[PDB]
């Protein structure tokens, strides 16, 4: 309740639950900690390359609007959560 900061809409909320999140409400932080592990459980960066993400063709890449993305430009993330988390 008060400890909670966002609740994320339909898209970004079916991806946290692919990633083992449960319920509705969350930190900034959770978000992004359950990106990450979603983008490791299936496989999105290159293991030679660990910064570079590859979600064109999954449910993250469509929210994205892209292809790919270094982790090292926030932009396309921070972007997406605006237009995701309700606050
Ligand atoms: C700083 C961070 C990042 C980078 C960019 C942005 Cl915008 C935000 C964020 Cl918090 N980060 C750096 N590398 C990745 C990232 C990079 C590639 C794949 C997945 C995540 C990430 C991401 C995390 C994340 O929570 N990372 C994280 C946070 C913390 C912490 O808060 O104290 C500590 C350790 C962390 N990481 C765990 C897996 C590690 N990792 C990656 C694969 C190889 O093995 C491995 O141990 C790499 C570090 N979440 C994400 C979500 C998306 Cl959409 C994209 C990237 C990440
Ligand atoms: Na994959």
């Amino acid at each position: 309740g008060q400890i909670n900061q966002v609740r994320p809409k339909l898209p970004l909320l079916k991806i946290l639950h692919a990633a083992g999140a449960q319920g509705e409400m969350f930190t900034v932080k959770e978000v992004m900690h359950y990106l990450g592990q979603y983008i490791m459980v299936k496989q999105l960066y290159d293991q030679q390359e660990q910064h570079m993400v590859y979600c064109g063709g999954d449910l993250l890449g469509e929210l994205l609007g892209r292809q790919s993305f270094s982790v090292k430009d926030p932009s396309p993330l921070y972007d997406m959560l605006r237009k995701n988390l309700v606050t």
